[PDB]
């Protein structure tokens, strides 16, 4: 996963802090 507003995918939510926002968390 990743930190928000970091690169981001809505379809695995690799964002540790949150979800997918076109492309960046």
């Amino acid at each position: 996963c990743k930190g928000k507003g970091a690169k981001c995918s809505r379809l695995m939510y690799d964002c540790c802090t949150g979800s997918c926002r076109s492309g960046k968390c």
